[PDB]
């Protein structure tokens, strides 16, 4: 088993005014919430039993969306980031849930998408020791945490939001640990930023050794959500595949049934209320139709 | 004075699952929440006297977001419409707030934008007479109010969502009234659709020749964001304009500023926590830029 | 009497390798080639004979797209530019087809659009003596000709792609020039980027009291095709309106019914052979539909 | 060995007017050429020669655009099909340049993209006995080849553009035979609609026990350009990829070079002319980039 956490709070100040009105993780990505799709993002690993962190605002609307998740043969549990200080921070705030287990924390705003994403994802999930990670080529890396490579392909060093990036491969918002984090985050002091930054955590597995960062290649998507501008991308993305295919990307209704977590009955249960409408209708329309 | 109406209620079906989280109207577009748009739209017609209609659990969500509007000049209040059984109950939860002024309505998912609409809106709100419309020419006319006019161009009946509808003009969710609107919803009875028509008051007034239906010309955009299509689509429409200009649609800032509503100063300490962000930055340039 | 110019020719250096294959000018934006866009401006205009300016290479593909212009009503004349050396020289080039004559250019990548815009360029068209060009707001005004305005609105200065423009305002390729523009064409010399440049045929006029700067506001859109993205953005602009309103932008057919320069009859001939698509199923259906 | 088809020829029918003066397949999806991307899955897929056919009068222009091939390693021959009277026509017209030599055929309107969609390839080009296609699942699939399969996931039978089709599963423009295809093609007597279908070339296979019917899963993207409001999603789609991650899709120079069908002095005398746009400069960076 393995945890899951979702980081789905912030202040979305890139938003504004947009997220005045609320959570940026709560504002659609096309035809449903932007959690939604990290949420799936943890299901298609594996994970069932999970903890969205979010502002003490934004907490109780997030509660009303999913409940406690067992209509989707989830646990879902909540906790209050107070104030945005950091991603490590999920750790601390995550500490009681994570127990002695190993876990994993994707971030609220991320959007991962592609062929055969079930398998990366589970040979990460899989692993029962260190850190993993995912390296993906950007325009700017700038914006993210930059892992540089040797010439071998060995990931020799981190840094957070370089002026000057060693390279073009930006770490993703997607992070699986061992039972070594919590204890790591605690010892973590605020960057110059002033933020308790992912960035060194992983760097204290790549330091002793145990950080395996894994290409994600330019045959995914991974798209986030923090700009005007990258939210509309996003959207039109997803539209785009999914009046094309007819299938839809990231409904957790549909997960949960293909991974067994809920039966058919439980599924037309879900349907019911939501048939007046498109995605309903979808999900109806997949306890008769086979989809490889 | 005209006192006017924002109807930002409803259940957003369509949208499901993306309003299971929060109202459609607070679901942002490009990048600013959807309500701004018909609220601009009032303000551009000269009111500032509003009251902003919703569900129990959202209207104060709009409180929440716009307050009562004094930073920004106008006088907004909050109505809760129980059930949503009907545009024209906007009349009947509105009673009291109207009083015995002229009043306007404009729907909560109502987007336009165009050359000339503020006289376009001026005209409109200017009269004191009857009710006035506007006559819009669209693909698909079966989903709303259509005008069919004689060979002479006078409008010479209405009908709701026809299977058969007998023009291409669709009357868009805009609609200025006298002082015959309340007593006019107070005797409606509902639709076979189950709902208290906005259609049969503009039928009540063409019934006794006092409807004025105007042409919305093709140069204008009227949108609506009730599909998940039609919120993405508006989103990039607005996003185009913006970025080309550099100016923005339906900020309520700046067009308080306009009116002269508020001052320099008032527009000044506004923009200051929003500074961190474009948006910020945008106001902040009015005060040192002619804008024609 | 005023005649019309459409340059349309132009390195394809930039947009390469799209433009490896076809000129800008030849591709669509959306549903129709651009270069309809321009042609249906001049005819707004009520300008019916037309000089159409592209690469040598290019007049052909021109003319097997167009003709002369008789089945839409209009006088469609074809000329080459050997090397892309400036706006102005449309009007060495077009000297003899200008003769005596008022004239107007257009670009042949430039986009505009809005509520009454058809009496906007009447406005512009009907003055005799002197010259207009029209001034829009925009984010990055270093790109295009920059007008400067004093304190009362004025035009005051001109400047192409300054470094440090003096306002926000650019000038649009639309330009309508009384008798004198041939001769101050005739006497300009490359700037220091080596073009002659329309920006100095604009600042003749100016010097000697006579040019008319009138504002396109912001409720018009202005775009043009000068980018990948800006093609993009230009093609989801033209594409929700269309969809929108069951109405489409730029058919020359349809502007020139409308201004009675062809019959019924020739419509309906016109639409035979493009009844097997959209296209022409839309002409049809002009026959049989009143729109205001 | 395998020797490569791409149809690019095609009515022009709907896209009416856009295409009356160029082909479909010369339009830009985003910013390159639509003929760039069947062309690079060729490459992809480890072809180097390759026919390109089209109509009468756009064969030149392919020439024009892309030559010999030679520049970027390839072998590119053409050929003019006089009337676009079936998609196995490609198999009479390309008979002499196949001889006995193994097969693929792309259709020039066709888009793929997705992770390891080279492994996906060359799983079919390596199967040298039979033929081989793609299943991938579709909104509307009754605009396609429709393919049918069993409840243990087995292909059962094909349709081409079925009334009430059998499943969601359309075969794809991009097909792998072996020798026979040239026979069968040469057999088949024109369908109903007027062409010598694929479907039927398919069909014949599938007869024999010889069709391998790969699923395309809902991880990849296989869009059609062949609508208005497809190539504009297609354009987008594209745009979004690119600006994310800083990489092109399908650049036959870096496919080339990646491949090792040019070296860097080529890539480097490739990217010369094109240095004053971003494309040569992309060329330029790869050379000094590792990218995984
Ligand atoms: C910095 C930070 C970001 N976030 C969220 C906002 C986004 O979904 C994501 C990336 O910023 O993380 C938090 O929830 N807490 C934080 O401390
Ligand atoms: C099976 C399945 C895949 N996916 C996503 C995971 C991948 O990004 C992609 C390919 O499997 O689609 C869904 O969003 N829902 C699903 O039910
Ligand atoms: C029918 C109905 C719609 N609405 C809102 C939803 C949209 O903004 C719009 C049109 O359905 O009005 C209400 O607020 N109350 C209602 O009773
Ligand atoms: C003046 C002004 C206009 N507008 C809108 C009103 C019209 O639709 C268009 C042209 O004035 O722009 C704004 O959104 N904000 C403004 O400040
Ligand atoms: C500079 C120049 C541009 N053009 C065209 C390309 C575009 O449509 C436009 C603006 O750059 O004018 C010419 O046709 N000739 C020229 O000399
Ligand atoms: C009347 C008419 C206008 N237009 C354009 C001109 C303007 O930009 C807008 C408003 O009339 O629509 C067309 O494209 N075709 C037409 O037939
Ligand atoms: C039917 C047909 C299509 N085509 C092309 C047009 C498109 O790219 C594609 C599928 O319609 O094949 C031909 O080149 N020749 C043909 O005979
Ligand atoms: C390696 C490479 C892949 N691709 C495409 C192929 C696949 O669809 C995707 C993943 O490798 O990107 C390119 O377009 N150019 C390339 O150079
Ligand atoms: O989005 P943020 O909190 O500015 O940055 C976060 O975002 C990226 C993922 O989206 C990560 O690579 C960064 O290392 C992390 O700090
Ligand atoms: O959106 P609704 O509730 O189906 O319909 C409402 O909106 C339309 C505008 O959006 C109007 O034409 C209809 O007359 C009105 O009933
Ligand atoms: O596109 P160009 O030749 O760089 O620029 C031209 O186009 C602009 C509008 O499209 C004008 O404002 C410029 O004055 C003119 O030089
Ligand atoms: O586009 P067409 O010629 O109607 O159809 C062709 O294209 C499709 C892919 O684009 C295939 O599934 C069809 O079997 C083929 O006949």
């Amino acid at each position: 088993k393995r945890k899951g956490i979702i980081l789905a709070g912030g202040s979305g100040t890139r938003l504004h005014p947009a997220t005045l009105a609320i959570s940026k993780q709560l504002l659609p990505v096309y035809d449903k919430p932007m959690i939604y799709y990290p949420l799936s993002t943890l299901m298609l690993a594996g994970i069932r039993e999970i903890l969205i962190i979010s502002t003490p605002q934004d907490t109780p609307r997030f509660q009303q969306l999913l409940g406690d998740g067992s209509n989707w043969g989830l646990d879902l549990q909540y906790a209050v980031q107070p104030s945005p200080d950091g991603l490590a921070q999920a750790f601390l705030i995550g500490e009681s849930f994570i127990g002695n287990d190993l876990s994993a924390l994707v971030l609220g705003d991320n959007l991962y998408y592609g062929h055969d994403f079930h398998e990366l994802l589970g040979s990460a999930s899989q692993r029962q020791t260190g850190a993993s990670v995912f390296a993906y080529h950007v325009l700017d890396p700038e914006r993210y945490g930059v892992v540089e490579f040797d010439q071998g392909g060995k990931a020799i060093s981190l840094e957070e939001k370089p002026l000057e990036p060693k390279s073009n491969y930006a770490v993703t918002g997607l992070y699986f640990y061992d039972q070594q984090v919590v204890d790591i985050a605690r010892d973590l002091k605020p960057s110059p930023r002033g933020e308790l930054e992912i960035t060194d955590v992983n760097r204290a597995y790549l330091e002793r050794g145990q950080l395996s960062v894994e290409i994600m290649g330019r045959g995914y998507a991974w798209l986030d959500t923090g700009t005007h501008d990258s939210l509309l991308e996003a959207g039109q993305f997803i539209a785009t595949l999914e009046n094309r295919q007819g299938l839809k990307v990231a409904c957790p209704e549909e997960i949960a049934y293909r991974q067994k977590w809920i039966d058919a009955a439980q599924l037309e249960k879900l349907a019911a209320p939501l048939a007046k409408n498109g995605y309903g209708q979808y999900l109806k329309r997949l306890l008769t139709e086979t989809v490889y």
